[PDB]
C-alpha cells in the first residue's frame, strides 16, 4: 500500500507486454511475418544480421499502410482485423490483438515503412520515448511494406542475456520460417543471413505440385515416407502427410508441423490422436512425423488463449480428437 | 486493408486480455487470492456458488484499497507494484501486469469493497459499459478487500461454452487453492461450496511444525514417505519435501508443487532436474511426488513470460538444473 496505485508509463506497459510475445527474434519474425501474409502479401523478403540481435527486416508486397493509420499500426490495442466480439468469435486473420507491433516497439529500434496502391508517397514511422510517441516522414518505398527491428533488447538488459549465439537465434527464425513456409504454399519466401541468402522457398501455382517444396523443406527422407491425407466430415477437413511410423526415424520425427485454420500450432490434443492412431496402428509407440493441417469452423475453436496464439481450445474437444486419429488411422491401412 | 486500423473498444481490449489470464473459474480464484496475498492478508475466505459459474467471493483480511484509488485498481495496466523496469527486473510480488481486474471485471460482474485502516469509511466500486466507467459508492466493509465476481462470461457467450460440470469446475479451484496453501503456510484459508464449507487450512504460527498441514493438504501418505530438503547455495535455495521414489505411487505422483520465490510453478527445467535426481538413485524412472520450494535472486529469473505467470526462465539455466539435481540426490542418499 505504500506505492500509489498508479497506470503504467506506456514504454513499461508495452515492455511488460513484449516479455509475453517478444521471446526472441524468431519471435519477431514470426509476428512480422504474419503480418505480411494477414496483407495479403504474395511474397516476403526476411534479411537478419547476427542472429537477429542486430537486425532483422521483413519486406513484403502486401497492401500495404496509409499514411494516417501509420500511428495507429504501432498503438498499443489498435488494429485493422476486428472490431467487435463477433470477429474476435469467428477470427479469420493471424493478428486481432492490435499488440505486435507496440509491444516490439518498445524493446527495439522498429521502423515501419508503407505505401498503399492509392498513394504516390511512401512514409515512415516510428515511435520513442517514455510514451511512445510517434514520428511519421517521407520516404520512397514501393506498394506493400518494410519492418525494420534493430538492437533488440537495447533497452531491456535482463532480456538480453537470453540471447543465445547468433547461430541458435539464427537457426530458431530458420525453423519459424520453416513452419510458416508450410502453412502458406503460395507463398514466395527469402531468408538471408549476414547479407548470404539462406533460403528460396518458391509459391506453389494453381493446383501445383506441392511435393516439392514440402520435400524441400522437410526433406526426401519424409517425402519418400509421407502419406497423404484427406479427411473431412462436415465443417472438419483433416489435410497434410503422416510417414509410416514402422519407417520413421528420431530425425524424421523433428517433423512434427500441425495447424489450425492455417495457423501454425503445438496443440497436446491433436499430437495425442495422431500418436494414437500411429500406436494402434504400428506395434508399439514412438514419435511420428508429419505436417497435417485441420481446417474447422471458426466458432468452434478458441484462438484467443495466449498472446502469441501458442494454444487453442477446442468447443467439441472429443469430437475432434476422434476426427484426426481416425483420419490418420485411415490412411495408415 | 477494408476496415480501418482503430483503437479497440475498452471493455473488448479487456475482453481479448481476459482470454489470456482468465481461462475458468478457478483462474479468477487465483488472480484474486494472490492479490489478498500481496497485500498483507494472514486469512481468506473464499466462497463459491455453482463451480464459480454463479458467484465467486473472495475477502481478506489485507490492508485495503483507499478510497481515490478504486477506479485506479480497475483500470487497465494500472499497479501499485512496480513503477519502472528496474521494479519489474526485480520482482518482489506476486501481480506487476496492472491487468488482472481490469480483465476479470469485462468478463463478469465485478464488484470490489474495501477500506483501509486510515478510512473511517468503505467504499464498492464497479467499471460498467463498453467504456468500463467506474462507479464509486459508500459501503459498510471491515479492514480489508472483498472481491465478488458474478455470472463469469455472462457477456462472452463462446467462453462459457468450455465451462465444465460445476463439480469439475470447483475441483479446480479447490486444486488451485491447495498450492496456493502450500506457498504460504502461514496464512488461514477457508473454502466454501454453495454454503457449504469444504476446507480450513490453519496458519503455521512462528517456526510451528509444517508437517500438520502438509499432511492435511497433500495426505497422510505423502507425509510418510516425505523426505525433507535443505539445500542451499549463495542466493540459491531448496526446500520442502520429495518422496521416496522407490514408495511412490501413481497416486502419489499426482503431487508435484514446486514454487519460485513462493510463486507456484511447473517449470519444465526443475521438473527434469528432480526426475533425473530419483532415475538415478532409484533402479528406473517413474513420476517423483514432491513439494518443493526454490528460493533464487529475483534477478537471476524472468517471471513475464506468460500472462497468468504460468512459466519462468532461469539465466544461469544449467547452474539452477544442477542445483536442483544435486540437492534431490543428496537427500535420497
Ligand atoms: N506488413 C503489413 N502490411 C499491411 N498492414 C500491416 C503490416 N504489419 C502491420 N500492419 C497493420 O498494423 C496493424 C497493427 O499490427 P499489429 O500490431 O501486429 O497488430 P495486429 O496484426 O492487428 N494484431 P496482433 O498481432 O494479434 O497483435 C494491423 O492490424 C494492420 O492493419
Ligand atoms: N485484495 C486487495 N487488497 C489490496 N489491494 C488490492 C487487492 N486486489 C487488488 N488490489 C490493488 O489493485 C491493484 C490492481 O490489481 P490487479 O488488477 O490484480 O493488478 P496487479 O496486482 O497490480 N498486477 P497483475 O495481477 O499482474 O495484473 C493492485 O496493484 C493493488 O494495488
Ligand atoms: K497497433
Ligand atoms: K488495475
Ligand atoms: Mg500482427
Ligand atoms: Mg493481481
Amino acid at each position: 500500500s505504500h506505492m500509489p496505485i498508479q497506470v503504467l508509463p506506456p514504454q513499461l506497459a508495452n515492455q511488460i507486454a513484449a516479455g509475453e510475445v517478444v521471446e526472441r527474434p524468431a519471435s519477431v519474425v514470426k509476428e512480422l511475418v504474419e503480418n505480411s501474409l494477414d496483407a495479403g502479401a504474395t511474397r516476403i523478403d526476411i534479411d537478419i544480421e547476427r542472429g537477429g540481435a542486430k537486425l532483422i527486416r521483413i519486406r513484403d508486397n502486401g497492401c500495404g499502410i496509409k499514411k494516417d493509420e501509420l500511428a495507429l499500426a504501432l498503438a498499443r490495442h489498435a488494429t485493422s482485423k476486428i472490431a467487435s466480439l463477433d470477429d474476435l468469435e469467428a477470427i479469420i486473420s493471424l493478428g486481432f490483438r492490435g499488440e505486435a507491433l507496440a509491444s516490439i516497439s518498445s524493446v527495439s529500434r522498429l521502423t515501419l515503412t508503407s505505401r498503399t496502391a492509392e498513394q504516390q508517397e511512401a512514409w515512415q514511422a516510428y515511435a520513442e520515448g517514455r510514451d511512445m510517441n510517434v514520428t511519421v516522414k517521407p520516404a520512397a518505398h514501393p506498394v506493400g511494406t518494410t519492418l525494420e527491428v534493430l538492437d533488440l533488447f537495447y533497452n531491456t538488459p535482463a532480456r538480453r542475456k537470453f540471447l543465445r549465439t547468433e547461430k541458435t537465434e539464427f537457426n530458431h527464425i530458420d525453423e519459424i520460417i520453416r513452419r510458416i513456409a508450410l502453412a502458406r504454399f503460395d507463398v514466395t519466401i527469402n531468408l538471408s543471413h549476414n547479407g548470404k541468402i539462406v533460403r528460396q522457398y518458391r509459391a506453389v501455382p494453381e493446383g501445383g505440385q506441392k511435393e516439392r517444396r514440402l520435400g524441400a523443406i522437410c526433406g526426401t527422407a519424409f517425402l519418400e515416407q509421407a502419406l497423404a491425407i484427406e479427411w473431412q466430415h462436415g465443417d472438419l477437413t483433416l489435410r497434410g502427410w503422416v510417414a509410416d511410423p514402422n519407417h520413421t526415424t528420431p530425425a524424421l520425427a523433428e517433423i512434427q508441423y500441425c495447424y489450425v485454420n492455417g495457423r501454425m500450432m503445438r496443440d497436446r490434443l491433436i499430437n495425442h490422436a495422431i500418436r494414437q492412431a500411429c500406436e494402434d496402428k504400428l506395434g508399439a509407440d514412438q514419435q511420428p512425423a508429419f505436417v497435417l493441417y485441420l481446417e474447422i469452423d471458426p466458432h468452434q475453436v478458441d484462438v484467443n488463449v495466449h498472446p502469441a496464439k501458442h494454444e487453442v481450445r477446442f468447443h467439441q474437444s472429443r469430437l475432434v480428437h476422434d476426427f484426426i486419429y481416425q483420419g490418420v488411422l485411415s490412411v495408415l491401412q
